């Protein structure tokens, strides 16, 4: 009770939101480009209309002007301008695990309006009740990450979290769905509306209409003698220079088209262990001491440490780690 109570106030306070999830397989990211119109653009002017977009992070930025040979390809490789290059870091097939230490995946019953004393009973008793030793009954999980999956711990992620939390989506998402308003996805064009979209027959400026337009092909030319510094022509265009059209249609603000195609990321279940349970049993065993010390090294074990992250980031791969930690 006394050192029950101590060993869970040192293991709350340092791992209470901090999980491992193992990959059955190794399964990266499996594109370079991310089509997610659902998340708002950072837009031309000095200040955004919209608070700051994690999502932002990877965006691939059209610029008018570019030198005389310049691709896409460099920098944002075969993603498509104006929307995410995902980078090398976020698609490594050596990582086996997921470390995460964040609150933004639990269900309805934890949340900020309850006082800290009810969310930290709550998921210490959630916590005993849904493990076996350190290790996350299925139930505790969503069913797309482990059958029979019951939402018991954790909530299922939605199409807005990528633009947020999108090292999350990108590590954990089992199905890659996107969220399109470009011209062809779908087989939907600005001609063919009024017959692939069937509450449209032809009100809010942005009904039954796409977001960017097909172009043509993606070049660089060069009207005057400076080379470095050239026309951009990208393959799409923002025709109106709008930057949150497809977070409105995805807030069902209006009618009009809407494209979305799933690709499967990652097969089967997910094996997902709780930090601060594996730091309430071992230190029954080596101590307080050794177990807190232990953990939080490996908390650091890319380096930069996870639970000093900020909650909607705090998610990074890790290479074939030893968990459960050498404790001294
Ligand atoms: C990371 O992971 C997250 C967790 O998995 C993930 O989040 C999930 O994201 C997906 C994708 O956005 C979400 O699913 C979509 O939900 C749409 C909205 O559903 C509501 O509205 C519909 C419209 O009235 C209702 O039908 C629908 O009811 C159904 O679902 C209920 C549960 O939600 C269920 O209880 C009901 O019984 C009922 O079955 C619900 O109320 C939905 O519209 C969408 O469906 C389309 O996309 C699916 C995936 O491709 C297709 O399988 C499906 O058939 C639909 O495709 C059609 O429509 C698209 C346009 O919307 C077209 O692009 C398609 O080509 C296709 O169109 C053809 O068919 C039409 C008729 O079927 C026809 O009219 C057309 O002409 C054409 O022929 C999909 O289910 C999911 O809900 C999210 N999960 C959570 C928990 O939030 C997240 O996205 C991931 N993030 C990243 C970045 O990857
Ligand atoms: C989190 O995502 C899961 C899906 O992975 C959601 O579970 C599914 O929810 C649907 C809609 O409520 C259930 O469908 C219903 O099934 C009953 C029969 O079981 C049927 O009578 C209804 O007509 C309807 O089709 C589905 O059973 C359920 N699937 C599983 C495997 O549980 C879940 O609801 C989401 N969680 C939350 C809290 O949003
Ligand atoms: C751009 O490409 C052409 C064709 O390869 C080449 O001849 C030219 O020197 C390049 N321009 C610049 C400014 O490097
Ligand atoms: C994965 O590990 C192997 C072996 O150490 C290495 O050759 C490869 O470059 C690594 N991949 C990435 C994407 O870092
Ligand atoms: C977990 O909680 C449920 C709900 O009270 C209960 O039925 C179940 O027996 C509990 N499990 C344990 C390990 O006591
Ligand atoms: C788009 O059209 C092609 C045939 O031209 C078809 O194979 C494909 O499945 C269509 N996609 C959708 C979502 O309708
Ligand atoms: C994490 O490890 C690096 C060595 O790779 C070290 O420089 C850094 O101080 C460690 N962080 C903490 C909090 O100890």
């Amino acid at each position: 009770r006394d050192q029950e109570q101590y060993i869970h106030r040192k293991c709350y306070q340092e791992f209470a939101h901090c999980y491992l999830v193992k990959y059955k397989t190794p399964q990266p990211w499996p594109n370079e480009g991310l089509i997610a119109d659902q998340c708002p653009l950072p837009g031309l002017a000095d200040v955004s209309f919209y608070p700051y977009q994690a999502i932002w992070d990877y965006y691939a930025k059209i610029e008018n002007i570019r030198p005389a040979n310049w691709t896409s390809s460099k920098l944002y490789g075969k993603a498509r301008m104006g929307s995410y290059y995902i980078p090398k870091r976020l698609r490594n097939i050596n990582n086996t695990h997921i470390l995460f230490c964040s609150d933004v995946l639990y269900s309805k019953w934890y949340n900020l309006q309850n006082s800290i004393l009810q969310n930290e009973n709550e998921l210490t008793k959630r916590l005993s009740n849904l493990t076996i030793g350190n290790k996350l009954k299925n139930r505790a999980l969503p069913y797309e990450w482990a059958k029979g999956g019951l939402n018991r711990l954790f909530r299922n992620i939605s199409v807005l979290d990528v633009c947020s939390r999108p090292e999350m989506v990108l590590l954990l998402n089992k199905t890659y769905y996107t969220f399109s308003l470009w011209e062809g996805d779908c087989n939907i064009t600005r001609y063919n509306v009024n017959e692939t979209v069937p509450e449209c027959k032809d009100d809010h400026p942005y009904s039954c209409r796409l977001w960017r337009y097909r172009e043509g092909k993606e070049e660089v030319k060069c009207l005057t003698s400076d080379h470095t510094r050239c026309l951009y022509y990208p393959e799409y265009s923002n025709p109106e220079a709008l930057f949150d059209f497809g977070f409105l249609s995805y807030m069902r603000n209006f009618p009009g088209p809407q494209c979305i195609e799933s690709t499967s990321i990652r097969q089967q279940d997910y094996e997902v262990y709780s930090i601060y349970q594996e730091c309430k049993l071992a230190s029954k065993t080596y101590g307080i001491d050794s177990v807190l010390f232990s953990l939080k090294n490996f908390l650091n074990y890319t380096g930069k440490p996870v639970n000093e992250m900020p909650n909607a980031r705090a998610f990074v791969g890790l290479i074939d780690p030893k968990f459960p930690p050498t404790y001294p």
